[PDB]
């Protein structure tokens, strides 16, 4: 059981011109990297080195539109830089933006295919700019190409097409890209918690929603788990996971397991409003390494402060590493908007999981 690591300082080139203290920062992967050293994590791990993403691997996810739109800023000077990141929501770019892109998604495949040739067991990819709010069309939200989902082709096309693919995606936002993007598809297993409050939290979509299940030979695989007022934390994620995630994530028995693995559900978070502890992320790792023969992939997505992303990623390192999870009490009462939304899931899902019959 070996557990891969990847990480290429040249992502943090991607900056933004205009607002240098713009959350998503260049540092914020320098910092959990720094982490793991301190930590001693890193040496335990084998490294595998990033790569530049291809444009034909871009194109199984993403029109080819996109693709040369987001080529095309590496030539750009700054002006129109700005113009072309405010046609966009919530988008800064500069000319460095989309080779970061291309070595943030290279990063995730060369992990991928180290864990699907068994020369890893697991790995975490600790890659920027983030990737969940990528459309096949469209850039959004931090986001240009939607690693998760590319990742998951990736796996398909050095497999088998018919490949099952479970992406659990912890980050505090709901993975819009994600969802549209595998909406109608039976072997890829989307299941996403975030904050919702009833379709005002970003990226503001009633898209987010409990009963959005999937369309077609789709419907079951869409898992959307919408939190509302309430600061949700560890006994919330954590009865997600035991009534929801873990009885639907056997049932459908992945091969390999993405994790969109933001840390701004985390506890000092400056945007998130959540309260999920490292020791809860652990927690998390933890079970999801009980699927996919332990075949797990941890893909950074957001999560803006730096010390609270640095111990909570590094927490589930320790997990991959096979370290020992923290003990936490599972007999928290959870917050009584929590329990609603679990019993709307659960209705929504029931007709397609035996296992929540
Ligand atoms: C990729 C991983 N998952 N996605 C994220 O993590 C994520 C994606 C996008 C954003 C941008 N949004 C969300 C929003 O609702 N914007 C509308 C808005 C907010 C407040 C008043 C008027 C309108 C900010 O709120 C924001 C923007 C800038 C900012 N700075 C420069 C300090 C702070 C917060 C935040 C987080
Ligand atoms: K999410
Ligand atoms: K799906
Ligand atoms: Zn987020």
């Amino acid at each position: 059981p070996i557990t891969g690591l990847v990480y290429d300082q040249r992502m943090m080139l991607h900056h933004n011109m205009w607002d240098s203290h713009h959350p998503e920062l260049p540092q914020r992967i320098s910092r959990i990297f720094s982490r793991h050293e301190e930590l001693r994590l890193l040496s335990r791990c084998h490294r595998i080195p990033a790569r530049l993403a291809t444009e034909e691997e871009l194109a199984l996810c993403h029109s080819s539109k996109h693709i040369s739109i987001i080529k095309s800023s590496e030539h750009m000077k700054p002006r129109d830089l700005n113009r072309l990141g405010d046609e966009y929501n919530s988008i800064f770019i500069s000319n460095e933006s989309y080779t970061c892109a291309l070595l943030a998604a290279g990063s995730c495949f060369n992990s991928a295919q180290a864990i699907l040739t068994g020369q890893v067991r697991n790995a975490v990819a600790i890659v920027r700019p983030p990737g969940h709010h990528a459309e096949k069309d469209t850039a959004c939200g931090f986001c240009f190409f939607n690693t998760a989902a590319l990742t998951a082709r990736y796996a398909q096309s050095i497999t088998r097409e018919s490949l099952r693919v479970l992406i659990v995606d912890w980050d505090v936002h709901h993975g819009n890209g994600t969802q549209h993007i595998f909406e109608e598809d039976d072997s890829v297993l989307y299941i996403s918690l975030h904050r919702y409050e009833d379709g005002a939290f970003f990226p503001n979509s009633e898209d987010a929603n409990y009963d959005k299940v999937g369309l077609g030979k789709g419907r079951g695989y869409n898992v959307n788990i919408p939190w509302n007022g309430g600061k949700m934390g560890d006994p919330e994620y954590m009865a997600a996971f035991h009534h929801l995630v873990m009885p639907i994530a056997r049932e459908f028995a992945p091969e390999l397991v993405l994790v969109s693995a933001g840390f701004d559900a985390a506890r000092g978070d400056p945007l998130g409003g959540f309260q999920v502890t490292p020791e809860g992320y652990a927690h998390l790792t933890h079970q999801l390494m009980s699927l996919a023969a332990g075949r797990v992939l941890i893909i950074l997505e957001g999560g803006y402060n730096l010390t609270s992303i640095s111990e909570s990623m590094s927490m589930c390192t320790s997990m991959l590493l096979g370290d020992s999870p923290p003990s936490l009490d599972h007999l928290t009462p959870l917050k009584t908007s929590a329990t609603v939304s679990i019993n709307n899931v659960l209705r929504a899902h029931a007709p397609f999981w035996s296992s929540l019959r």
